[PDB]
């Protein structure tokens, strides 16, 4: 019967335009209807959520975890697993969080998204 | 007879999987050839090379500089332009630099596939 969501994951900038640049990727995500429930949390002390926050306040059955950042920096290897007790380093990581499947993606960093979107700010189509 | 040049520019973060991940989107983008010239710089001090000092290199006629950035940082608005002599602040910008035509893009982290990114992260198409 799975309800699916997503928790797109930032690191402790507190700049509004990076605020606003994740709600807009949460928004996007939300109204494509490709999860059950997106949020966004934030792998730093004295930010909330943090993303152990919002897997607890979240009914989904499974969670994906997207870390968005263009490296393996200390928040994706260190910070986001030791908050949601998870094991440290790179690559997908599956388990529970309280009773909740979990999956802790790669960053996005080296997706031929990225790429693209690299093109796409000189070429602007869309 | 116009050469065309891209340089992708960074932050100073000099964690290895970053300089990494900037040198795959520059050695994907330079295969393609899409331009004749891509380079990476960094928009920070004691780091090289700077987007002048790069720019500077590039002997071609019009030169793409795109902000590998998720927000507006003080990097994107402050650093870069003032770095390259051109006007602070937000949106595409078209000058010269030494007789180059020049334009600064926006950064990536607004772009459609920015979220096909985080999408990709769960989706690992490809």
């Amino acid at each position: 019967g799975m309800r699916r969501g997503l928790v797109i994951v930032g690191h402790g900038s507190q700049l509004n335009h990076y605020r606003e640049v994740m709600e807009l990727h949460r928004k996007r995500i939300e109204e494509s209807g490709a999860f059950d429930e997106v949020k966004i949390a934030f792998a730093a002390r004295k930010r909330r959520p943090m993303p152990d926050e919002a897997i607890r306040e979240m009914n989904c059955d499974i969670i994906y975890v997207v870390p968005l950042f263009i490296s393996y920096g200390l928040h994706v290897t260190e910070d986001l697993p030791d908050l949601l007790g998870f094991p440290r380093g790179r690559g997908i990581k599956e388990g529970e969080f309280e009773g909740k499947k979990v999956v802790i993606c790669e960053p996005i960093g080296e997706d031929y998204f990225v790429t693209y979107a690299i093109l796409n700010s000189v070429f602007r189509i869309g």
